[PDB]
Formats: C-alpha cells, structure tokens, sequence
RNA sequence: GGUUGCGGCCAUAUCUACCAGAAAGCACCGUUUCCCGUCCGAUCAACUGUAGUUAAGCUGGUAAGAGCCUGACCGAGUAGUGUAGUGGGUGACCAUACGCGAAACUCAGGUGCUGCAAUCU
C-alpha cells in the first residue's frame, strides 16, 4: 500500500420480480486496492439497507483520482472511531494535496493520537475547505499567514561511513 | 347462490355485542298406546308433520371490535452465531475479516376455503 486509493463503488440488491432495476447504491472507498474497497462498501452497505453480499450485486468500481493533484488543499475531515470504552466523533484538518494522501495523514494521526486502528475508523466525510478563515485548528491555521518562511535549526546530515573526519556542523 | 346428510383441512372457521334471513331444508315445536329411559317424556325412546314459530338454534352482515391468519428493503442485516488472526483490552469484554441470520416491535391486508350425494324461486 504506496498509499491510499479512492474509488466509488455502485451497487444494488440483486433485481427481482417484483423489483427490476434496484435502487443503484453509491460511496466513495479509501482503500488500498479493489478487493478492500469492494468488501468496505459491502460493510457500509451492510449498516444501512437490509442487504448483503449474497443478495447484492457490484455494479461498478471506479478509481477516483484528484483533480488537481498539484494544489495544496486544506481538507476537513469528520471521522468517527471506537476508542476502548466507547464510540466518538471528531473533526480534523489536514493539509496537503490530495484527498488520498489526507487520508492517508488522518490514518496515520488516529493511530497515532487515539490508538484508533484502520479497524476502528470510519471516514465520514472528507471535504476541501474552499475559503480561509473557515479553517479552525490552530495547527492548520498558523501555516496559512501572508509570506510564511521557517527555518529548519540544527540540521543532521546523514553519513554513509562509520568514522568522520571532521567533527561536523548542524548549520543550515 | 341457499339448505341438508356425511366429510377434508381444523379460528381467515374462535369470542363479544348488535342487525338481517324469500323458498326449501334444518330447527324449535304437539302427544305418551307402543319399544325404551328417567326423582322428572328436561335429557334419551316412541308417535303424529298433525296444533303453532322464525323467537331461539342455524346462516349471513356490521365492528377505527378482541383473538386468529398472511405479508412487509417494519424493526433488522439488529440480537445471536460457524470460521480467523502473535487483533484490541489489566480484566470484564469488544472490534474487525469470510459466512448464516432471528424474536419482539411497527405498519398493511384478510376474517373460512373446499369434496361427495340430495334438495330449493
Ligand atoms: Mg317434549
Ligand atoms: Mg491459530
């Protein structure tokens, strides 16, 4: 898994009789290849219609990709998750430059801060935020200032031999 | 279609309350010499369909009826459960993966169908 992938996966119960052409179900997967994204909708599909693999039917999976790649966003996502004693809701901001790469972040973060494996995770919704000023974290909002420039202190270079001659700098 | 005799399934047929029922049938209904049974022709027996009555039985209808029956992407793919992991958690327990999958509940509809023989504006 290089990264995440998205892909909508569409599909319905198995037509009938009584009912033809079914209702046509549609979400949009974070996974990290087709087999996962197919048995993740198939669990989602399972918590909101009485329907199940065996009495459904895949119609359609299409990998997603971003529109612009190259243009750094700020998403905000609202994830739920089970913690060890109970069932929570949370909104967070990650910044970067595509929907799979913030969610891959947001894995990463819920691991990370909650110990909330990708077992105990459900995305609910991922979303651009299109205007500044609407993004709230502190820790996304402090990187949006006009003509922002850091430096980066006490830089380690990496050494491909065992033994320096030199007794080095961290100058940067 | 009504009714009677004998039924099949054994409430969609049961229960409550209340209204209808032409004809025929069924019924209630008249009598006690006889065969029989009673504390008691109430029941059971016999006899006349004669004296009468649809009052009841019976049948059907009504009920935001009770019950019962059928269905529902109703609740609910919930509860539960077969299988798996050097999964989570101190534990109690829980999540996930591949499968199976209820009951209550909530609406909706329905309230006997039928076989054989005989008979009837
Ligand atoms: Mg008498
Ligand atoms: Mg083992």
């Amino acid at each position: 898994m290089a990264h995440f992938k998205e892909y909508q996966v569409i599909g319905r119960r198995l037509p009938t009789e009584s009912v033809p052409e079914p209702k046509l179900f549609r979400m949009r997967i974070f996974a990290s290849n087709e087999v996962i994204a197919k048995s993740r909708y198939w669990y989602f599909l399972q918590k909101l219609h009485k329907v199940k693999k065996a009495s459904g039917e895949i119609v359609s999976i299409n990998q997603i990709n971003e529109a612009h790649p190259t243009k750094v966003k700020n998403f905000g996502v609202w994830v739920r998750y089970d913690s060890r004693s109970g069932t929570h809701n949370m909104y967070k901001e990650i910044r970067d430059v595509s929907r799979v790469a913030a969610v891959e972040t947001l894995y990463q973060d819920m691991a990370a801060r909650h110990r909330a494996r990708f077992r105990s995770i459900h995305i609910l919704k991922v979303a651009e935020i299109e205007k500044t000023a609407d993004v709230k974290r502190q820790y996304v909002k402090q990187f949006l200032t006009k003509d922002l420039k850091f430096p980066l202190p006490h830089r380690v270079q990496k050494s491909t031999k065992t033994f320096s001659y030199k007794r080095p700098s961290t100058f940067y």
